[PDB]
């Protein structure tokens, strides 16, 4: 593909912890285009978590992460960040970022042609 995505910043954490995921884009990038984080637990479909697009850096969040997540981008670093706070075991999944040749952020995975590999996020009851 003309753009490659590589996620980092996943981890193994405890309930209540924070993690900052990063998506580093390379190739023929255009930073106002929609960047969308999805997550996928085993057996389950990928679901939208958060996304950013457009000239205002407009953020959209799934109800699942209502009040716990902040998405942002740094155009000079071609990087999108997803800060997740107050993590809980139900958040465990592989998080992957995806992009498409439009500033329009959409919640369907179907409309994104370009995907990263994913990073693992595991949240366990403290111990
Ligand atoms: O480049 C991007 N997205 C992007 C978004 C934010 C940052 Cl910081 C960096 C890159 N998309 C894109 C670009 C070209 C094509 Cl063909 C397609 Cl299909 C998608």
């Amino acid at each position: 593909a003309e753009v490659q995505l590589v996620e980092s910043g996943g981890g193994l954490v405890q309930t209540g912890d924070s993690l900052r995921l990063s998506c580093a884009a390379s190739g023929r990038t255009y930073t106002p285009y929609a960047m969308a984080w999805f997550r996928q637990a085993p057996g389950k479909e990928r679901e939208f978590v958060a996304g950013i697009g457009g000239i205002d850096g407009t953020a959209a969040y799934a109800d699942s992460v209502r009040g716990r997540a902040t998405i942002s981008r740094d155009s000079a670093k071609k990087t999108v960040y997803l800060q997740m706070n107050s993590l809980k075991p139900e958040d465990t999944a592989v998080y992957s970022c995806a992009t498409r040749a439009s500033m329009q952020v959409l919640t369907s995975p179907r409309v994104y042609p370009i995907w990263g590999r994913g990073t693992q996020v595991t949240v366990s009851s403290p111990g």
